[PDB]
This record gives structure tokens, C-alpha cells and sequence, in this order.
């Protein structure tokens, strides 16, 4: 042939959605033989225009995709491949918000995508606190700080020096170095232990609100440009509970899976078992809705104010699922 394949067509029809919030990722994850992360990345690199402008050979690109995919672990439910593929993609449609239009340049845009992909890469299914009371390697290397973030990114620039790897093989060192330095914030900023601090900064930002002529975002200063990446990677991350219910409810039973997973190591082996990792003495639902109240609905509420109005679709679809789940409390 020199056209696609059937499935090919249908995965191709799915990725026209890449740019609207509530993308079908699993059906991506199923089509696309289990490269959600490569197939998300591409597309969104070409709809962007990010392989020209960086002068990212295609083949290298796609080679990177590939090996990053790969040590993200299969066998994990939740920080696996397809979470990082909804981050990306979660993050792109964020990036497109009209009141931040033409704020970001290609390098901070590229950052933030970049970030996003390696942002959980080579999670073994267990919390920083895991690492940490078993004496782990990873807590040794990493001095009990940040464990798996740190992890996180040694893992996605060591996977450039696989063979036909470098993405950023055509970039100056001025661009490496301001890249590096962005992709290394966000991704620190993706700790839970970071949220509160992340904030009460955004917080800051929305009290403090500056916007041009054009009714855009007024970003200064790289601590002021960088807060609102780490925050869009941050609320990226932080988008379950915004989805339609369908996908909500998948990456639900996923979190749990993997928390109860951890909970039956941490008994196995006498531990303390973590809080909601005790499938035994667990509430799914008030959990939830916790999860919502504490976290997720005031990070996103301060963002539809920084953004405002363009979230207000956004916060309705969490209200909506708060309210559901607020209703299945037995
Ligand atoms: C205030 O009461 C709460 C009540 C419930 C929860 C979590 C239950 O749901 C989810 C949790 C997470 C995550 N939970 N945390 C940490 C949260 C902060 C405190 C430590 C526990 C772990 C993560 O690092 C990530 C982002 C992977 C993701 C997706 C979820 O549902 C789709 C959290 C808090
Ligand atoms: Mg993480
Ligand atoms: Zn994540």
C-alpha cells in the first residue's frame, strides 16, 4: 500500500479530537496497539508545527516516543503510558486557552509538552513514602527527596542517548539549557508534596492579574512564566476529576487498583498501610469526593480565575462529578 491501514483510518479518526477535552484516550491506548504516548506526541508535534521549528528529525522523534513508551511499565494501572498520553494531551488543549494566546514561545510550549510526557516515566506503581520506608535505591539516590520526580526526569533526558534518540540534537546550547531548566520546574512541581505551595503562588498570580490590550495574560519574569507552566502541568495532572464521567470513572478504578496494590505489599510485609490503600477499610466515593473538595476543585477554580471565562466548562464537568459521586456515598 502507500495508505493507511483499517485500524490505522479508525485511530486517525479518534486523534481528530486531540485538541477538545474528554479525548477517548483508552479507545487510542486499544487502537494504536498500545502507543497512546507516541501517537498523542506526534500528532500533536505536526498540529504544532514543533518538528520543523526544532529541526526534529522525524525518525529520532518517533524512535524517542517509542523508548520513552517503553519504560513507562505496562503492568502498572494507573502511571502507565496512557496517563502520560492524557497529561500531554490534557496539557496541549490548556497551552490553546484564549486568554493565554501567543503568550508562550515554541521553547516554553515544547517544555511544558515535554514535561508532560516524561512526567511519570518508569513508575513502579508505589508513593515516594513506599520508596522511602523500605530503604529503596531510588530513596538512597535521591536522598528521600522528590524520589520519584527526580526519577523521573534522569530517565526521560538518559533515554536521548539511546541510539537515534536526541530530539534536541538541532537545538543550541542556549536553547538546551532554557529547556532543561523549565522541563526540570515542571516536572519537581508534579510532587503532591509541592501542591499547597504551587497554590497559594497561583493564588498570588489571580489577586495580582495583569492582561494587555489583546485581554491576554501579562507574563513577565520566567518565576511569574514558569509558575504558570508548572501550574498548567500541575492542573494537567490533576484533570481526572474534570473528564466526562466515562473516563473519570476509568482512571478511578485505576488509581484504586494501584493504591490497593500498594496496600497489600505495605500488609504482606507488616507496614503501616497508607491512607485509601486498604482495600479492606477503603470509601472509593468520600475518598473522591475528599480528593475533590481539598485539592482538585480549589487548583482548578484558581485556574478558571486565572483563565477566566475559558475554564467555566471545565469546573461545571467537575462540580457535575462531585455531585455524582457525593450521591453514591452508601
Ligand atoms: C485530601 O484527601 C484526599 C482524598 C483522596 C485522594 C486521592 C484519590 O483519587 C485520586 C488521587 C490521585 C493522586 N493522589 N495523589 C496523592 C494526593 C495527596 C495526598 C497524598 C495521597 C496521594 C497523587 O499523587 C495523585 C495525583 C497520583 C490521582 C487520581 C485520583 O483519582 C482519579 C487524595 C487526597
Ligand atoms: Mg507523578
Ligand atoms: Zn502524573
Amino acid at each position: 500500500f502507500g495508505v493507511k491501514t483499517e485500524q490505522e483510518d479508525v485511530l486517525a479518526k479518534e486523534l481528530e479530537d486531540v485538541n477538545k477535552w474528554g479525548l477517548h484516550v483508552f479507545r487510542i491506548a486499544e487502537l494504536s496497539g498500545n502507543r497512546p504516548l507516541t501517537v498523542i506526541m506526534h500528532t500533536i508535534f505536526q498540529e504544532r508545527d514543533l518538528l520543523k521549528t526544532f529541526k526534529i528529525p522525524v525518525d529520532t522523534l518517533i524512535t524517542y516516543l517509542m523508548t520513552l513508551e517503553d519504560h513507562y511499565h505496562a503492568d502498572v494501572a494507573y502511571h502507565n503510558n496512557i496517563h502520560a498520553a492524557d497529561v500531554v494531551q490534557s496539557t496541549h488543549v490548556l497551552l490553546s486557552t484564549p486568554a493565554l494566546e501567543a503568550v508562550f514561545t515554541d521553547l516554553e510550549i515544547l517544555a511544558a509538552i515535554f514535561a508532560s510526557a516524561i512526567h511519570d516515566v518508569d513508575h513502579p506503581g508505589v508513593s515516594n513514602q513506599f520508596l522511602i520506608n523500605t530503604n529503596s535505591e531510588l530513596a538512597l539516590m535521591y536522598n528521600d527527596s522528590s524520589v520519584l520526580e527526580n526519577h523521573h526526569l534522569a530517565v526521560g533526558f538518559k533515554l536521548l542517548q539511546e541510539e537515534n534518540c536526541d530530539i534536541f540534537q538541532n537545538l543550541t546550547k542556549k536553547q538546551r539549557q532554557s529547556l532543561r531548566k523549565m522541563v526540570i520546574d515542571i516536572v519537581l512541581a508534579t510532587d503532591m508534596s509541592k501542591h499547597m505551595n504551587l497554590l497559594a503562588d497561583l493564588k498570588t498570580m489571580v489577586e495580582t492579574k495583569k492582561v494587555t490590550s489583546s485581554g491576554v495574560l501579562l507574563l513577565d519574569n520566567y518565576s511569574d512564566r514558569i509558575q504558570v507552566l508548572q501550574n498548567m502541568v500541575h492542573c494537567a495532572d490533576l484533570s481526572n476529576p474534570t473528564k466526562p464521567l466515562q473516563l473519570y470513572r476509568q482512571w478511578t478504578d485505576r488509581i484504586m487498583e494501584e493504591f490497593f496494590r500498594q496496600g497489600d505489599r505495605e500488609r504482606e510485609r507488616g507496614m503501616e498501610i497508607s491512607p485509601m490503600c486498604d482495600k479492606h477499610n477503603a470509601s472509593v466515593e468520600k475518598s473522591q469526593v475528599g480528593f475533590i473538595d481539598y485539592i482538585v476543585h480549589p487548583l482548578w477554580e484558581t485556574w478558571a480565575d486565572l483563565v477566566h471565562p475559558d475554564a467555566q466548562d471545565i469546573l461545571d464537568t467537575l462540580e457535575d462529578n462531585r455531585e455524582w459521586y457525593q450521591s453514591t456515598i452508601p
